[PDB]
C-alpha cells in the first residue's frame, strides 16, 4: 500500500494544525503529527503528516521530515501579511534540503472564511503561477478547500513519481 | 455576479436532462440557477442543447461557448462509458486546448444492474486529471456535487 | 370552456412561428383543443402578425395577451411598453392577463438579457417565459401559462 509523507509548513498561527485536524479528525474548535489511511481517486493512501513553522523543539525530526517529505503545503493566512511574505523562505528552504528544483508543493491561503483580508487572491495566484504550483483557498473552520488542498498535493506527488 | 456557462455531454439516454432538472428544479420525472460555492455567489447557465445537439456544427458551437463540461456516462451502460474518450477529444479539438474544465460523472448510481465499476471510472478520471463524481438524478445522490465541482474546476482554470 | 388569446409584438419576433408550433407542432385566427390543469379547453388564438394597427374588438374581446419580443432584438423589447399600455387602455383595466415571452432563445447571442426581461415582467406583475419556436422550448409553457393567468382573473 502506498504511503505519502506530507509536510505542512508556514508561520505560527496560520492554521496548519487546524487544517490537518479537519482533514484527519473532521472537526474544528476555536499535536503536530498525524497518520491516517484515506482513499484518493480510488487509491488507498496512508498519509503521514507533519505540521511545522520551523521553530519547534524537535529540529532533528523536522530535518528528517523535510528530507523525506514527498510533498509540502505552503500555508499562509489571508489575514496575515507576514505569513504570506514568509512563503518564499519556506519554499527556498525546502528546495535546499531536498536539493531539487522539482518538489511537489501546493500554496494554501487559509482562513478564507474571515472578513479581514490583507492578502489579495490575485497576489497569491500570481505567486503560485511563478512557482508553477497550484493555489487553493481554504478554511479549516468551514472545511472549504481542505480535502482539495491535501488531495491536490497527493496528485502532485504522483505526477512527480 | 459571475456566470458560468456549463455544458452536459454524454451518450443519448445517460440522464443528462434528468441531472439538469434535478439540479435546478429538484424533481425526477429551466436552465439557470443561482448558487453559493465556497463563499461566492454564482449563476449557473446550463446550455440547452436539446434538438440542436444532433448537428455537429451546433455541437462545435456549444463546445466553443461552454466554459466547463460534465462528461456523463451511465453505470449500467458500458458503451456510454466507452464513448467518453471520444466526447472529451472533440471538446479538446474544438476549443484548441489540452486544458479544459471537465468532470467525469457516472450516473444512475441507484440501479443494481451496474456494469461499469467505480474503479474503471476512477482510473479514467485519474488519467485525465479530472474529478469523478457518482450521481443519481433519481435520488439526487451527487447531483449538486457534480455541478459545484465543475464550477470549482472552471474557477481554477481561470 | 373557451379562451380567447391574442399574440402581440413587433414584426418578426416569432408570433406566427409560436402560434403554428402550438397548433400544428412544427416550425416554419386559429383554434386548438387542449388539456390544461386537467381541464379540456378550446383555445382561440389570434396571431396579430400582419393585422393592421389602425383591432379594438380583438383587444376588448381578447382575454389574455402574449407580449412577444425576440431576445436578439432590443427594439422589440422596447416596443413591449407600447403593447402593454395599448391593451390596458383599450380594455380599460389594470388587471389584464398577460405573459411576457422572450423568443428565439436558440440563437447563440442575445442583446436582451434574462434579468432585464424578468425585471420588466416583475414590474408588470406577469410571468416571463423564454421560448424557441424553432426547437419548441417553452412554447407550450407560454400559452398554458397565459391560460392559467386568465383563469386566475376569472
Ligand atoms: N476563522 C478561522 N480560524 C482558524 C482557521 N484555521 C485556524 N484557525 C484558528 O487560528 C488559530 C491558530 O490555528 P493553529 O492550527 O493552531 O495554527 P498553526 O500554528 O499554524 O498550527 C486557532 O485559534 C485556530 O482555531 C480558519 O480557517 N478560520
Ligand atoms: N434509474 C435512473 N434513471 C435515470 C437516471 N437519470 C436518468 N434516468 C432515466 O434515463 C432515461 C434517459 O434520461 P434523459 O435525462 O432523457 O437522458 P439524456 O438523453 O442523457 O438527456 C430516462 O428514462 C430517465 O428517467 C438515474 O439517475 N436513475
Ligand atoms: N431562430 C429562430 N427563428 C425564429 C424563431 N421564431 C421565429 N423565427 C424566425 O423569425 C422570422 C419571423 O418569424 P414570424 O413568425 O414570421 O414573426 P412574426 O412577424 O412575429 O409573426 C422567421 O424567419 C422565422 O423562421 C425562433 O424561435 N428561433
Ligand atoms: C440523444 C440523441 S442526439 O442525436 O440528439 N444527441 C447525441 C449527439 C451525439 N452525442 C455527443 O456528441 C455527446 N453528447 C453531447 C455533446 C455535445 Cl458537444 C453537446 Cl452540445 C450535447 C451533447 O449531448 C450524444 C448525444
Amino acid at each position: 500500500m502506498t504511503e505519502y509523507k506530507l509536510v505542512v509548513v508556514g508561520a505560527c498561527g496560520v492554521g496548519k494544525s487546524a487544517l490537518t485536524i479537519q482533514l484527519i479528525q473532521n472537526h474544528f474548535v476555536d499535536e503536530d503529527s498525524y497518520r491516517k489511511q484515506v482513499v484518493i481517486d480510488g487509491e488507498t493512501s496512508l498519509l503521514d503528516i507533519l505540521d511545522t513553522a520551523g521553530q519547534e523543539e524537535y529540529s532533528a525530526m523536522r530535518d528528517q521530515y523535510m528530507r523525506t517529505g514527498e510533498g509540502f503545503l505552503l500555508v499562509f493566512a489571508i489575514n496575515n501579511t507576514k505569513s504570506f511574505e514568509d512563503i518564499h523562505h519556506y519554499r527556498e528552504q525546502i528546495k535546499r534540503v531536498k536539493d531539487s528544483e522539482d518538489v511537489p508543493m501546493v500554496l494554501v491561503g487559509n482562513k478564507s472564511d474571515l472578513p479581514s483580508r490583507t492578502v489579495d487572491t490575485k497576489q497569491a495566484q500570481d505567486l503560485a503561477r511563478s512557482y508553477g504550483i497550484p493555489f487553493i483557498e481554504t478554511s479549516a473552520k468551514t472545511r472549504q478547500g481542505v480535502d482539495d488542498a491535501f488531495y491536490t498535493l497527493v496528485r502532485e506527488i504522483r505526477k512527480h513519481k
